[PDB]
């Protein structure tokens, strides 16, 4: 047997209508034990377990998967969650994780490739999957894609030991902190750019073990609750009036995600460049991500944003820039330039050096 | 023979290395004569043609191409290109519209959607095709997608009566206010999310003609220079302050584009969304966009952002609601409630409305 | 309510293991009615309905679906159908035709493009709703993808009115006789590489309505029995020879799918020309399909393989194009020049003609 | 420099048009020499090369590439190509390999997988790149692909030491045993539906050298001539009657490609089997390929075809497998157990196994 903790955060996998709009809904594990998929009553019974712990019907050999239901109060459309949110998972995580043999996280859609890439920069030296998976369509409503999303995320964790956080969606098991949110309505919602998929789900499960990070024993878990929580990501579009970035880049920002044009461009024009020099002096981090959704950030041309306290995020999504930003600055007595080094290191498999 | 004008404003497709970067590159009529799939010589005596006018090779069939070059000065990088280069752009197809049958523009990629999107609003009624190309290689690089980029563009441009501001890059033309770029190395550059090509390039030319616009014959050129330079995009991330919001959407500011999450989504966290209820009042208009690539803003969820001064973007690019909102904005005389109901039309072919 | 009938008649989808390998697996109704999913038990004793009548949750809206489950025997891997199997499954949806509003057919993956293709032409004039469905993994295992697909076809035919034989796997709903098998281990097994999907599933249901196949109340369904039996397909591989293709095209065959190169292009090589002439005089029709999956066959070259009794499949899959030569020379008291005709025509919406 | 040998074989790259139909056209070099981005004059009188010499202008860096044009004739439609042309096409390289760092072949679309395959196994212990390509529109049309494509190719061959023989069109290099023509009008005519490209051509050169084979420095070429000509292909369709399939299996047959259903299965009817088993007595090899385009040969059903003398082509194309049935039968002296062996093997890249 392997046990799993399944936490449920909330998302339109589990939600409800009520005044003509979706709102998250309590009562999982209620719906879960109706349901032969999610359940094998039979097993339960015959093995006398508690009411809280659920069990998989067997595949023909592998271990057998039981979890527990763990449903967050208040449960939350992910467009609310922030990076508080994402520090109270990665503590239940932390408090309960000798006890299971991996995790799954039910979470909304609009924020999971920020939550995925916040909890794989937290999670330091995960030994344990750590699965989160949602849906476009409610498991109550009868046409979803929420019921076999959930069902490959648990057996995923429950069968194969891939030490990361990750993202299961439409058979699809994806590098969370690689991941971003390519459709609004689609069940392919999700995409990972610059990286192939870790996992693929068909006749066969077959699992890229050539970039599966590897298991380190010798070193424990260590959560990373100190994350700065003054970073932001700003979007350049064409004529960005400098006087705009001024005000952007205030005081107390400590960091920066720049969104640029291309492969990593910017205007030339001095009056933007010498607010950007400004706030490196004032201390500020910057980091340059492409708004493409495709390639790298790379030298060039003489628009290319580079200099002081600029640090280039290469093939990284603006989600786990924005991640890797936040974990970096929250490390305790380094320096700019020990933080910069940082920044330009591959230290959850997110960025792909050249 | 159809006659088109090539207007050079800048970009990779022209550049040259100087310091180790990039920078524009002039002489682009020059290197063009010099080069036979660009300028047939034969043809140039045999018909006296002035030193200006290049002239394409024949085709396999239909009028024969000939083009002049337009280099304008100076020549950007297109990551340097804002509002007032664009009506400037608009302004020299203006002038010189009767002369010619259509237009290439060739440009950078960094913001050719936004250009193709801005251009597309500019040239109301537009008769004729004007495309826009660029490359991700410098064509005096010999490995590159110039080349083929721009004889493309001068073809399509050349032989068909697509009356719509287009890209065209790497074998395919998409409507010009519904592309993004989606690739900073890869020759396929830019996507259409949310429509059609509306043509293809290979041993034959597909053209989905079920979409392409009609030429409203009855209607002369307006070409609008006057489209609002205060409009900003602001791109929500998850647990973006309402003090930072506030100081974004601050006077002279007069639209906004908001791309938010999903379906249309945002922090419902009260402070915010007194920021956004505090510009409404002060009469800024605000467009929500989906920072997701393919889909449409819809309602649904609590979390969905709608409300005063707020009008959905429902499958529009960024780019294209940017450009909207300029342009509407930049209209004499009209209300606040006027201004957001064209905001909701499709006005270029930008947006799709819902179906029943 | 809508009715529909399920006919399963085996593949993938059903099968259980023996002795190392899956098979045919029988008890598809025992198994369903435990399932909440496939089987809403309160609706059913609250309305009492019969025994063999499974009953659907409500969906979003629309009428609610009830089917019957139809379970053939013997049940079969696909590998082993023929179109005999193919006519008895018409004609089962040809006796029940007045009592259901649409059908379901349970079927292996290996050959359900060439099932799809042959029933959409078997079906002259279907009024209603034929969706074939299957799945790479069996529902008995946990991790499948036949649930999905099962639920999804009998939502299709349920709540809409496409009278097409149709597929429907993964989200999608194909035309029938536009479809190919493309993957033989992903869940996305089909591809439609001519043709738009009919339909496409998400958090909402789109219907190609302007390419979906107009219903024909005026014309009653006529099942088509008389199908050609001594029908071929005839792959094309650099260097084959001509006597090899004049053993292959011997009597008793009368017509043979010839998948060629590129854009319709062989061997110029005379020895082959003349036992293609040669067929040709002994009566033999010969379809020219594109071993390509995308695109058309076109005239251009030298090498092109057009001539006398040699009609061009255009942008037809080889599974309609099989399927369409045996309807067409199944039909009676027909002239080989008449014969030619039809293939040439869009039957049921398999083929593109240029213009 | 780098010098290379580029070999004109036919194709669409090169045809013009007569009596209405496209056929082969002479004159590649005289064409070639007006070309700025094919010849550099300047350079060449600089220089003072033969005439037969060309010179491409620099590329961005790297040794400056000179290729030679030889124009065989006839000149052919590669329909109408086979194992001769191939071996001929094998001979011209083996006959100047020491002359030159690489070869580039301008082939038809309609054969050029086979052709690519055939050369693959014909050219044992190759150490430079030999690169097909071709054209879906010729080069004297003015709106083509060809331009491109063989520039590519020449620039692939001639700065990158990759030891296969490749395919190289629409900016991407395949390997030459795993390509399919999927699209008959499409410049994206090509597909490598099991592997990944070796390499893709974009704003930079991005190479796949995990994937790319090893040169082999201490072992000669051994250009294998004796290839067996009396090897088919059969594609199984439903209901394919056994007198067929028995007449088709005739002798003087040696091998053939079956084409299966699906994961590798066929009719399990009596008297079919019966046929492959005495197709097989008479000492006929098989190999069992899926007709499917993407995925692997498997065991798993009752209908899984295999037994005496068949051989799993495993996630081989079909031409791969036509290639490398030919190449073994074609070996002298080997019983027909270590022939089964080697059609087992991955000898060229071309199957990967599990
Ligand atoms: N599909 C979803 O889960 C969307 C939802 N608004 C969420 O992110 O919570
Ligand atoms: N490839 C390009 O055109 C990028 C360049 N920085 C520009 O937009 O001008
Ligand atoms: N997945 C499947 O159904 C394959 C099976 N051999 C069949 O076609 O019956
Ligand atoms: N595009 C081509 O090259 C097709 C031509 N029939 C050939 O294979 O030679």
């Amino acid at each position: 047997e392997r046990h799993l903790l399944l936490i449920y955060t909330g998302g339109a996998l589990g939600m409800q209508s009520k005044g003509g709009v979706l709102v998250p809904g309590p009562g999982l594990v209620t719906l879960l034990r109706t349901l032969p998929m999610f359940h094998d009553k039979e097993f339960a019974q015959a093995q006398g377990l508690p009411d809280h712990a659920l069990a998989l019907p067997p595949a023909s050999h592998g271990p057998r998967v039981l979890y527990t239901v763990l449903e967050c109060q208040p449960l939350l459309d992910s467009s609310d969650m922030t990076i508080d949110d994402w520090i109270r998972i990665a503590k239940i995580i932390e408090r309960h994780y000798e006890q299971y043999q991996g995790f799954v996280v039910i979470h909304g859609t609009d924020t999971m490739a920020s939550g995925a890439s916040m909890l794989s920069f937290m999670l330091e030296n995960l030994h344990k999957p750590v699965i989160l998976t949602g849906a476009q369509v409610p498991i109550r409503v009868l046409w979803n894609d929420a019921r076999e999303n959930l069902l490959g995320a648990l057996l995923v964790a429950g069968q194969y030991i891939i030490p990361e956080v990750c993202l299961f969606m439409n058979s699809q098991l994806f590098r969370g902190n690689r991941v971003t949110k390519v459709d609004s309505q689609k069940f392919e919602a999700f995409c990972s750019p610059n990286l192939s998929p870790l996992a693929t789900v068909g006749a066969d499960v077959t699992i890229a073990w050539d970039l599966v990070r590897k298991v380190k024993w010798k070193d424990p878990l260590v959560v990373h609750s100190n994350m700065e929580h003054d970073v932001a990501l700003l979007r350049l579009y064409p004529g960005i009036p400098a006087s705009l970035v001024r005000a952007f880049l205030q005081p107390p920002l400590k960091g920066v995600v720049l969104e640029t044009f291309g492969s990593g461009n910017g205007p030339s024009k001095p009056d933007l460049l010498q607010e950007l020099r400004a706030a490196a002096q004032r201390g500020l981090i910057m980091v340059n991500c492409s708004q493409c959704l495709r390639g790298s950030v790379t030298p060039g041309y003489a628009t290319s944003l580079a200099g002081a306290n600029i640090v280039s995020g290469l093939d990284m999504t603006s989600e786990a820039a924005l991640a890797k930003l936040s974990y970096v600055l929250g490390l305790p007595e380094l320096s700019l330039e020990r933080r910069q080094e940082l920044l330009a290191k591959d230290l959850r498999g997110e960025m792909t050096l050249p």
